[PDB]
């Protein structure tokens, strides 16, 4: 579920997803259009694509299970569809953490639709 995604971001990236990634660039936030603007934005682009390929369950409301071992987030459970949702969130959390070096809210927060033309929308 989205609440779990927020939890993974805080656990892995040690940042609030709501405060730092809810309206950044063209893809960080609900939906998206245009080109991913930077590393962080592409992390979100990939996450949107990941959710878009999940079939059989709901990435927004379904709850998945995970544990922490060998210094990582391990997605588990007996439901393969829910594990897939967890993997999407896990990958995005790690991506945000690994690209904090270039995070730039001053340039990319509330970027604007004009800057994210539908004609430049990169396909998954």
């Amino acid at each position: 579920s989205l609440v779990q995604f927020e939890t993974l971001i805080m656990k892995v990236a040690k940042k609030s997803g709501m405060q730092w990634y809810s309206n950044y660039g063209c893809y960080c936030g609900w939906g998206g259009q245009g080109r991913p603007q930077d590393a962080t934005d592409r992390c979100c682009f990939v996450h949107d694509c990941c959710y878009g390929k999940v079939t059989g369950c709901d990435p927004k409301m379904d709850v998945y299970s995970f544990s922490e071992e060998n210094g990582d987030i391990v997605c588990g459970g007996d439901d393969p569809c829910k594990k897939e949702i967890c993997e999407c969130d896990r990958a995005a959390a790690i991506c945000f953490r690994d690209n904090l070096n270039t995070y730039n809210d001053k340039k990319y927060w509330a970027f604007g639709a004009k800057n994210c033309p539908q004609e430049e929308s990169e396909p998954c």
